[PDB]
C-alpha cells in the first residue's frame, strides 16, 4: 500500500544518489588492558574523491567493521566495542567515557549510556587460546546514520555527532589485533 | 492526500540532502542618502567547506536579514530594500536599478517591476531619533529560492539569476548601521 | 494512477539537483580508413566546478552529438559511432572491439555485442561529394545513463562501466571531419 | 469541459484585442565566423501605429523567421540560432553568452543554459554547396511569449526580458544571407 | 491476453538461448549488367564457435543489410535484390530465376513468385551521379525466419530452404559496391 | 498462479535443456600474502562433450566451491573471496582490483565495487591453528548466471563478463590449501 | 462482425483462384514533347500460360509501374502519367484525351475528366539534371479493378474498358526514359 | 456456428467450380532395387479439355493411388512411397533425395525430410509370396492440396511446388508391378 | 484451458528446436536361436552434424523400427523385442538380462522386469512359412525418451540410461532378416 | 481434506505392515585416499527373520548412518559420501564412478551425476586433529526409498537398483573410521 508507495520512493531518490565508499585498514596493534579508542568514520575527509565527502555531512548507508586477535605469549582476551558517539564535540572519546572502569571485563558507563552519548552497534569478545584457537576474527554488517562533522581534515577535531568509533581492551599487552571498516555512504 | 503525499516525498528528499549553513556579518556602514547595495548570497563560493557551494546552484531553504541602525548627530531613517536579482548577468545591481530615484522615499523602479526583474523580499524603514530611540533593529526570516551563480569566487561576475541582495539608502550620510545575514540552503 | 506519481516523484527529485552540463567541441580531424575511436564523457573530470563531477559517479540526463564531414580532393564517406562502454576498466575501446573488422562498411563485433559490453546510442553515415553535397552534417539529441569512472582527471584510465565513445572511419585519408558534444547530468 | 470553456474564454479575450503585426526584413550579410547576434523584436517601438507599441509590454501571438544562406566562392555552413532572450536587461547578448566557444559547430553556453537565461527556439544549419545546392532556405513558425521592454525607441538598451535574437555564425567569411522576421502580437 | 502469455513465454524461451552472430564483408565488387547472386547466410558452417552451428537449422531473430554503390566514368544505377529462397534444394539462385528478365529495371519472374520459391525482402534502387551525389549507401534491419543448411560447409551446395541472398544488378559496368551482412541467430 | 505458471513455463524449458557438468580440482598451493586469483568457470572450453560448450554463452544453473585450509608450521589464515566478474574482457583479475589493498585483512576495492565490475558470492575465512584445529573446510552452493567468454580454449583472454573466479590471500606463505569446483550450466 | 466475416469470405474466394502474373518491360525510349501513351494491360493476351488470360475479362489484385528518367544534352522533366481507361472501346487514348493541352505542363482534359472517361492512377514528375541527379526513378504498387478485353491479340482494338495505360510527356526530345510493369490477376 | 457457415462458404465455393478429373496408369515395370521415382501430377499439362490446366496452378481436391505387385521367379517386396515435393524446381527426384540409402528398407532422408522437402502421403509395402499370395495390391484415396507447376507440357522441367511423385524400390529385379493414379482438383 | 496452454507452451519450446534425424539400417543377419542384442539409439555420436548430438543428452521425440525375415530353408519364427534399457551403465545387454531363458518362446525375465531395468517397447513376432508368406515385415512407430550417453564414440561403452535396443531371437539359424531405424530428436 | 485422508490412506496401510529392521556395524577401517566404497543394504539377505526379506524388493521406511574419524598419526580428514545406486546391475559401484577423480577433494563425476545413476543423500567430511578434536562422528536420518535386488544372499551380484552405499575417502592411510547403519523397512 502506501507505504510500499513510500519506501519505492525511497529506493528511487537512492538510486539518484552516488554511493560512496571508504575504506580502512589497521594492522599490528597490541592489546591493550587499559584500552585504547579508534577512529573509523573519521578518515572521511573534505574533497571531491569517492572515499571523501562534501560539506560536514554524510549518510552513512552501510557500513562493515572486521576485527581479528591473536594470541601471543599467553592465552588471552580481545574485546571490540563497535560503538557510535551521538554527542561528539571534536574528540576521540577515552575509555571511561564508555566503560564503568578500564578493565576488560567491566560494564558500560552508566550515566553516558543512561543520556545515550553512545549508541553501541556491536560488543565482541575474542578469546584467543595457545593451546587451542590463537586466531579469531569477526565480521560484522550494519546499516549506518548520519554522520556529522566538525572539521575537514581527518583529526580528532573533525569527529561530529555520529561518528563511528571502535574500543579496543584486553586482559593482556603482548597479543596482537588487526582491524578494517568500510562504510556505505551518500553525500547529497 | 494529493499535497500530502507529495509534501511526505518532500521530505523525504530533503532529508537525504546536506543542509548547508553560509553566516554573514557587516557592520560599521555609514548611512547612504544616494543609496547603496549590498551582496548576501555572493559570499556562498565553490568548494567542499560548509558554507560553500558545488557548481552554479543551490537552493535556499531559509535564509535571515538583520538590520540594525543608530543615529549619529542627528535623528535620521535607514530604508533597508531585502530583495531578489531574478535576471541578474554577473554584476551588483545600481540603486537607480530598484528605486525610480535615488531617494530613500522613493517608489521601486516601475520598468524593472514591471518586467519582474526584481522581487521584493521585505522593504525596512528604520527611524533612529537622537530624542527617542536612537538604535532600532528588525530581524526577518523567509523561506528561500534556487540561486543561479555565474562563477566561483566571491566576486560580482559570480552572481547570476537568483542572487540575493540587499540595499542600503538613507536620509543622512553620519548615522551608522550594521547587519547580518545566513542562509540555509541544499547543494545536491 | 500510481505510475504518474511516481513519475512526479521522479520530476521532484530532479528539482532538488542541479543539472550540470559540460561541453566539448573535436575540430579538424582526418578521416581514417582504419579508424580512431574519440573520447567524450570522459572530460567531465573531478572538481567543483560546473562542467565537473564530484566522487565516481554522474547520471547523463540528456546528451547531444554533432558530427559534420567535408569531403577533401574525393568524394568519401565519414562514419560515426555513437556508443557506450557498459564494461569499460579505465581504457579507451579499440577499433576492433566495436568492428568486425576496421573498415567503414564493417558490421559490428559479433562477441562484444553479443555480451553487451558495448550498447550503439547512435550509427551515422555521411556520403560527402566533391560534384554534389561536399558538407554534410547530422545532430543526435539522446537521454543518458549512469557513468562511472576510474579515476579524478581526463586520461583514458578514469573511463569505468558507461562512458560515452565515438567511433569515426571512412574510406579516405584526407577530407576532415569535425564533432562536438555536450552533456546535461546530475551529480548528486 | 471546463478546460475547452477556459480556452474558450481566451478566444473571446483574443477577439476583442487587436492583433499588431511587425516586419521586418535584413538582407546581403556576409557569413561571420565568430559570429554575428541579429535584433528581430527590437524593433517594435512605442507609437501608434501597427507595428508598434503602447508601454514596454507586448505579447507575441506568432512569430516567423525566413533565413536564407548562398555559399561563395567556397562550400560553407551558415548556422542560424532563433533564440530568447528570457533575463536582458538592456543590451544585445554577445556570441560567447550563447555559445562555448565563437565556432560555428560549438555546443550552448552551459552557465547561461543551466540558468535559463537564453530559451533556444530553433537551430537551423544550412550546408551550401558551389558543386550542389548552393542556395538554402529555412521557414520557421513558432507561438510566442510576453515581450518586455527597457525603453522607448529602437536601440539596444530598449531590449528587455523575452526579447528575440537570432544569431549567425558559420565557417567562412565569403558568403552572403539573408533574414526576414515577423510577429504578431498584442498590444492591451 | 492469449498473446500477451504466449509472448512472455516466448521471451523466457528467448532469454534461455544463445543468441550467436555472424557477420560478412563483402567490397570492391564490379556493377553488373546481367547480375549477380552473391551469398548471406551461406557462410554460417558446423561448428562449434559463436558464429557457427549445430547441425542444418538455425533460426535467424533479425539480419540486416548494408548495401553502397558509387558511380565510376558514368552515372548508373545500382540494384540490390535481399531475398530469401523458401525453397532451395543445394544451389546458389541464378537471375532469371528472380527477374523475369536480365535487366536491372525488370519485374520479377512470375512463375516463381507465383509459387513463392522467393520472398523479396527489399528491393533497394541506387542511382549514382558522378555530377550529384556519386556515392550513396543504404542499410536495411528486418527480423528473421528459418534457415535449413543441406550441407556443413560453406559451399552453394549447403545452401537450403530458408537461404538468404543478395541479387545485384546494375546499368552499368565499371561503377563499384560494397556489401556487408550480420545475422542474429539462435541455434537450440 | 500466474506467476506460478511462468515458473512451470521455466521448469519446462529446462526439463528440455541438457544439465551440463564441468568439473575442477586444484590441490597443493601455498598461502598467498599478496595473494592470488584462481579461475573457476574458465575451463569450460568449446567442444561437443558434456563439460564443454557451444558459442560464447553458456547459463550456470547452480555451482559449487570448495575450499580447505591446512596450517604449516605456523598459525595462520586463509581468505578464499568467491566472485563473478560482471565486466571482464579477457584476462585475469588482479587483487587489487578486488580487495583496497593486497592484504588479507583488506575490504574491497570501493571503485570497482561502486561500479558493479564484481559481485562477490562469499568470502570465506578459516583460521587454521597448529595447536587446535589446523584443518578447515567449507563447502558453498549456489544458483547460478549467465557466462560469456571472449574465446573459445582454455586461457584468460577466453574470460568474458559473468566469469567465475576465486581470489584466495591469506597472512602466511608456508601454509597449504586445496580447491574444488563444480558448474551444473545449459547451453542452449 | 459483418464486414469481417465477408472479408473472410473474400480471402477464403481469392486462396481457390489462381493469381496470375503479367510482366513488361519498356525501355530506351526518348523523351516526347507531345507525348505518348504505352499499353500496360494490352499484352495479356488469351491463352492458357501464366500470362495469359481466358474470355475478355481479368480482375487485377495488385499492379505495380516502375518509370525511370535519364538527362541526355540538358536538364529536363519527364512527367508519366499511370491511368485507367474506364471506357475504352478498342483504341489506345490519344494525349489529347488526358492532358488540356499536349505539352508537359498541362491540367487534364477538363470534359474527360469530368466524365470520368479516366482514373489517373499516379502522376509522377521526374526532373533530371545533368549537373545534379541526372538519372531518377519512381516504383508505384497499386491495388487493381476489373479489366475487359475486346478482342484476343495485344493489338490497340483489343483494349476495353478498364484497360491500363501510361503516358509519358516531358519538355525535351534527347532524354531516355525506361519503364516495367507488372499485374498479379485472377481469371476466374 | 460461423465454423460451420464458413464451411458452407467453402462448399458453395467448390460448387461453383468444375471438378477437373486426370487419370493415369502405368503397367508393366519391374521391380528395382536401386529404385525409380515415377511422376503422377506431371500429366496435367497446359489446355482446355477436362483433364488439362490453365495457368500453372492446380488444387487437387482428392487423388487416389493404386499399386500392384506381382512376383516373378522369386518372392520378394514392392515397396511404393506416394509424396508431395513441397519445394521442387523443375526436376524429378531422385531416390537418395527421399530415402536415406537406396535400399527398399531404408528409412528417409534426414535432411531433405527435415527440411520438409517432401511430406510423405503413404509409404506401402507389398510381400509378395511364389508360395503364397504372389499378387498383392493396395488402393490409397486422399485430399490433395496446392499443385504448382513450372512449364506448360509434360517433361520434368514442368514439375513445381506440390508436385506428386511416386517411388518404387524393391528387393529383387524380375518381379512385375503396375500402378494407377486419378486426381480430382480444380482450375479456378 | 490451462492444460492446454501449458501444451502451447511445449509446441512452442519445440518450435525453436532443431528436430534432429538419425537413420540407421542392418540387413543381411542370420535368425539366431540363442538370441542377440542390437543397438539403436548408440550411432547418434557426439559432433556437429544433423544426426550427431551434444553432450551426453538427447530427447528423442518419436523413433521408428522396421524388421523383416525371411526364411531359408525351413518354416521359421523371427521374434523381435524393441525395448529401451533405463539403467545401462556402458554395454550392450545380454539376452538372459531381458528373456527368462534364451529360447524364442520365452517370457522375460522376473527380476530385471520386476526392476524395471527395462520397458519393453514392441514384442514382434513373425512366421514366416514356406509354403505360405516366407517374407513378413512390421513397421512400428512410437514417441520417444530421454537418452542419456556414457560416452562420445559408437561404443557400447557410450549406452546409458534410457539406451534404444533391438533383441532378435528365433528358431532357427539360416533364415535371414533386416531391420532399419530412425530417431527423430532434440539436441537442446 | 482429500491430500489429509490420503495420507490418513497411507497411515493405516503402515499399520498393517510389519517394520522389519536390520542393524550393521563397520569398524576398525584405515582411512583411503583412493576411496573405498562399502555396502549398506546389501546385508538384507532372503529368508524368514526380522532383518531379512522376502522376494526382491524392500520399501526402506527410515535408514540410518553414523560415521566415526580417528586422527592416527597426523591431522587429516575423513569423507563420507552416502549415496544411493538408482540403476545398480549387481555390483559394487567404483570411486571413480561417484567422483570426477579418486581425491578427497574431488567434485562428483558429471556424467553419472547428470544421467541420475547416483542420488547423493549426504556428504561428510570429518576434520580430526592431533593437536585439536582428534574424534569427531556425525549421524544422518533420512527416511528411505524401494530398493530392488539381484539375488538372495549378501554378495556384490545381489546389489539392484536403489542400493544404498557409502563411499569412504581421506587424505592419509594410517587414520581409523568406523561406520555403523540401521534400515526401518515394510517388506510386504
Ligand atoms: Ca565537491
Ligand atoms: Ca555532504
Ligand atoms: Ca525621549
Ligand atoms: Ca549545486
Ligand atoms: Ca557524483
Ligand atoms: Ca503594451
Ligand atoms: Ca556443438
Ligand atoms: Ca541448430
Ligand atoms: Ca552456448
Ligand atoms: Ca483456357
Ligand atoms: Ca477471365
Ligand atoms: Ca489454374
Ligand atoms: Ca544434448
Ligand atoms: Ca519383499
Amino acid at each position: 500500500r502506501k507505504s510500499a508507495t513510500m519506501r519505492a520512493v525511497k529506493r528511487m531518490i537512492n538510486t539518484h544518489l552516488e554511493h560512496k565508499r571508504f575504506a580502512l585498514i589497521n594492522s599490528g596493534n597490541t592489546n591493550a588492558t587499559a584500552g585504547t579508542v579508534q577512529n573509523l568514520s573519521n578518515g572521511i575527509i573534505q574533497g571531491d574523491d569517492i572515499n571523501q565527502r562534501s560539506g560536514d555531512q554524510v549518510r552513512i548507508v552501510s557500513h562493515k567493521l572486521h576485527v581479528r586477535g591473536t594470541a601471543i605469549t599467553v592465552s588471552q582476551t580481545f574485546r571490540f566495542i563497535w560503538f557510535r558517539d551521538n554527542m561528539n564535540r571534536g574528540t576521540t572519546p577515552t575509555v571511561l567515557e564508555v566503560l564503568n572502569t578500564a578493565n576488560f571485563m567491566s560494564q558500560y558507563n552508566p550515566i553516558t549510556l543512561q543520556q545515550k552519548r553512545f549508541t553501541i552497534l556491536k560488543d565482541v569478545t575474542l578469546n584467543c587460546s595457545l593451546t587451542g584457537e590463537s586466531i579469531k576474527d569477526r565480521i560484522i554488517n550494519l546499516p549506518g546514520q548520519l554522520v556529522n562533522y566538525n572539521g575537514a581534515t581527518a583529526v580528532a577535531a573533525s569527529n561530529g555527532p555520529g561518528a563511528i568509533f571502535m574500543l579496543q581492551i584486553g586482559d593482556s599487552l603482548v597479543g596482537l589485533w588487526d582491524s578494517s571498516y568500510e562504510a556505505v555512504y551518500t553525500d547529497a
